[PDB]
């Protein structure tokens, strides 16, 4: 198997073409694959894939470090934009791709950046997936140790987020676990949480499904952004600044795509024997 490092904002990826190589593994090979001492190491891993309908130019798939399959990355997102790029595999501008659930399109401007349409954020509780009577602008979600309030929102994944005073003191380590597996969020949940600095800038920190506390969550800035945005704590663009650096969030609402642009990186190139 040919596959490529890279990360965004020292989230980092394995990156596989599975358009030219026959790709598949059990969650066995992933979880060894992910280990930093002795495997590769990495937070997630992505293929890129041909497309099912063929009017896009592919398709994208996502694992995370403890195995488990999802539907949505950001930081991943422009990573795979940088790959498909640099890789030869197109040379398109605007990159239409699918994920198992919606569509994306990844543009490479021409500082580099990439701009990814993530779609339009997901509310309805079901959907999520998330347990709840109705939809609400908060939640309320009793922990061991705590009762936390949180918006709740779909990227094509899950995300809980929940604001805090102060973003270097939040209780991270201990609410994050408690939350990622929260009884509510039936297919687990990625947890952020959010210092509101003015209208246009938080700070954010995510625990992320599957993965932990990684240096940056893309679709959790996209996540965090649109709650802010639903509640009106926030304006319709926001700097979000994460452990590993700074991306920008455009969303101007309900029946709108939410843009997420940031940085991208290739690494190096690998071989391995699954
Ligand atoms: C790559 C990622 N950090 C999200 C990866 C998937 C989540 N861990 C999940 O399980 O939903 C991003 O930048 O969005």
């Amino acid at each position: 198997m040919q596959f490529s490092k890279m990360h965004g904002l020292g989230n980092d990826f394995v990156v596989v073409d599975g358009v030219t190589q026959n790709v598949f593994f059990t969650p066995e090979t992933i979880r060894r694959l992910a280990n930093r001492h002795c495997g590769i190491g990495f937070d997630q891993l992505l293929i890129v894939e041909a497309p099912y309908d063929p009017e896009l130019d592919f398709h994208y798939r996502i694992f995370n470090a403890d195995g488990s399959e999802v539907s949505q990355c950001g930081n991943g997102a422009r990573c795979f934009a940088r790959f498909v790029t640099l890789k030869g595999l197109t040379n398109k501008k605007d990159i239409s791709v699918s994920t198992q659930k919606g569509n994306m399109v990844l543009t490479v401007k021409d500082d580099n950046q990439i701009r990814v349409n993530m779609g339009e954020p997901i509310w309805e509780p079901a959907k999520i997936p998330f347990t709840a009577n109705k939809f609400e602008k908060n939640y309320i979600l009793r922990t061991d140790i705590q009762t936390v309030l949180c918006g709740a929102v779909s990227m094509g994944n899950p995300h809980c987020v929940v604001q805090v005073d102060d973003i270097q003191t939040a209780n991270v380590e201990q609410l994050g676990p408690l939350l990622e597996s929260h009884e509510r969020f039936p297919e687990r949940v990625n947890a952020g949480f959010m210092q509101i600095i003015n209208k246009e800038h938080i700070k954010l920190r995510v625990y992320e499904r599957g993965a932990g506390e990684t240096q940056a969550c893309g679709s959790g800035a996209c996540a965090a952004v649109a709650v802010g945005i639903m509640q009106g704590l926030l304006n319709n663009n926001v700097q979000v600044d994460l452990p590993g650096g700074s991306l920008m969030i455009e969303w101007n609402g309900v029946g709108h795509p939410l843009y997420m642009t940031g940085e991208a990186t290739h690494i190096y190139d690998g071989f391995i024997t699954l």
